[PDB]
């Protein structure tokens, strides 16, 4: 997250922190995700496509820091890694960049909701907020495009939804953006998602309910003028989600 503010898991208790085991035992951060039911986390396919083996991954819930434990956190193995069959990557844009992880503990249990662990509602189909609506994004991704490290403390910021028509201008993304994607950005291009925020939540208030409107997917640079963040449009994938859960 470029700009924005530091936060803790209580302000985004559906946030899932996804790591991968190596090859000798080191564990490194991969991507964010969102808890949509006790046993299911939703994220982006591009996070897993190069290492599509479920046994390689670890999911934490209730975690506010990257490389230290948070009191009350839960750790899970991945019982099921479901990547979207129609995924594709061109140079910049990822199509159908959506993935489901079924989580199970060594004790074989799903998530127990607590003060630091809650689910997030999915939207109703084809129902998103209007352009210019302010939404929030959360993650452990870079604080600057040039950074080598990820922040140790969770961050969040606010971005405004951009119209498909605006996003498709050549100056923006041209045809790279489809109707199954959403664009969002700061009016000053001052704050944004970045590398390491992939898979995490774009949350909007719809009908007075916090709703998983988007999943961080891609962008050209971070917080660059005319280059919004691009998000998987969750309201266009509900059958896929429902079928696979
Ligand atoms: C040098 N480099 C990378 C990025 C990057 N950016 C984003 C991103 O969300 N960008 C944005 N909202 N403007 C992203 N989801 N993934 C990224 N990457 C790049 C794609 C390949 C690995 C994932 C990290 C930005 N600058």
């Amino acid at each position: 997250i470029i700009g924005g503010e530091f936060t803790t898991i209580e302000n985004q208790p559906w946030f899932a922190a996804i790591y991968r085991r190596h090859r000798g035992g080191s564990v490194t951060y991969v991507c964010g995700g969102s808890l949509i039911s006790p046993c299911w986390v939703i994220s982006a396919t591009h996070c897993f496509i190069d290492y599509p083996k479920k046994e390689d991954y670890i999911v934490y819930l209730g975690r506010s820091r990257l490389n230290s434990n948070t009191q009350g956190e839960m750790k899970f193995e991945v019982e099921n890694l479901i990547l979207h069959k129609d995924y594709s990557a061109d140079t910049l844009a990822h199509h159908n960049d959506i993935a489901l992880l079924k989580i199970r503990s060594k004790e074989g249990r799903c998530a127990q909701p607590s003060r630091t662990i809650q689910t997030i509602a999915l939207p109703s189909m084809y129902n998103d907020p209007q352009f210019g609506t302010s939404c929030e994004i959360t993650g452990f991704g870079k604080e600057q495009s040039t950074d080598y490290l990820y922040p140790e403390q969770l961050k969040m910021t606010v971005v405004k939804l951009i119209s498909h028509r605006e996003c498709q201008q050549p100056h923006y993304y041209g045809s790279e953006v489809t109707t199954k994607m959403l664009c969002a950005a700061d009016p000053q291009w001052k704050t944004d998602s970045c590398q390491g925020d992939s898979g995490g939540p774009l949350v909007c208030s719809l009908q007075g309910r916090m709703t998983l409107t988007g999943i961080v997917s891609w962008g050209r640079g971070c917080a660059l003028k005319d280059k919004p963040g691009v998000y998987t449009r969750v309201s266009h994938f509900l059958p896929w989600i429902r079928s696979h859960t």
